């Protein structure tokens, strides 16, 4: 075999957190760039099971819209995850505050968001947590979902399993996830997408949590869109968010339909 092909240099860190340390690894021969997550299984009850599922799931993914997987290699506590690098950073830094971005692009990024999700759900896999700082980019600004830590299989042998685990992100989390003891899983993800849109359409979140106890959120129901944060969102998409961000998860436009949307299939715009 070719010499020095297993050695990757550690240039800079891509992040930092309570998850671990995803460093940017570069080959030693080809200079092939890759990201490496350094999750640490500590003590005697916490990650050893949560990192296994992640590693266990990333072994199913295979789409140009999802953090490509390569492998891993356990070294006791220090675990290394080799996932497709991204020079296009996160979409999170592509959103201007109280502004957003060129509509013609949000429509774009949205599509890809649906492709990955479509994909996932296709094989019965919920991400249970979507958001800009997760939706990465590449050299061609091609959206690429990431972070399958809070992922879980909702469908196995054509037998959808309902959920109950309330793990996500309060603003981006669905509303029924904070109301019903049990609930489907596909929807929640779609709802989490709607935000992503307005997030790229308004350059600001809509609320803190989809609860009647939250000011604005209450108004979004009364259809109070007049000059509210949903003022920077033209009808075209806002009409889609009306259908998306719907109270009754048992009446929330799907993806096969999001696809059928009018703003969703509008040229350039
Ligand atoms: N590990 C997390 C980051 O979330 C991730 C979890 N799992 C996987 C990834 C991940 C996977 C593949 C990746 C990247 C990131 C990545 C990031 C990147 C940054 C700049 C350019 N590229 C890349 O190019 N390929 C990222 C750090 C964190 C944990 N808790 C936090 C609280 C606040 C801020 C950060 C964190």
């Amino acid at each position: 075999a070719v010499p020095f092909v297993e050695d990757w240099d550690l240039v800079q860190t891509l992040g930092e957190g309570a998850y671990g340390e995803v460093q940017l690894a570069v080959n030693r021969v080809t200079e092939e760039a890759v990201a490496v997550k350094i999750v640490d299984m500590k003590r005697a009850v916490d990650c050893p099971e949560n990192i296994k599922k992640e590693i266990c799931i990333n072994k199913m993914l295979n789409h140009e819209n999802v953090v490509k997987f390569y492998g891993h290699r356990r070294e006791g506590n220090i675990q290394y995850l080799f996932l497709e690098y991204c020079s296009g950073g996160e979409l999170f830094d592509r959103i201007e505050p109280d502004i957003g971005m060129p509509e013609p692009d949000a429509q774009r990024f949205f599509h890809q968001l649906m492709a990955g999700v479509v994909y996932l759900h296709g094989i019965g896999i919920t991400h249970r947590d979507i958001k800009p700082e997760n939706l990465l980019l590449d050299e061609r600004d091609n959206l690429k979902i990431s972070d399958f830590g809070l992922a879980t299989v909702f469908r196995y042998n054509n037998r959808e399993r309902l959920l109950n685990k309330m793990c996500g992100t309060l603003p981006y989390v669905a509303p029924e996830l904070l109301k019903r003891r049990e609930f489907h899983a596909e929807p929640v993800d779609v709802w989490s997408c709607g935000i992503v849109l307005t997030a790229m359409l308004a350059g600001e979140l809509p609320w803190d949590q989809p609860s009647d106890s939250c000011q604005e959120y209450s108004d979004w129901k009364e259809k109070k869109t007049y000059l509210n944060p949903w003022k920077k969102i033209d009808s075209a998409p806002l009409a889609l968010l009306h259908k998306i961000l719907v109270e009754n998860p048992s009446a929330r436009i799907t993806i096969p339909d999001i696809k059928k949307d009018r703003w969703y299939n509008k040229p350039l715009k």
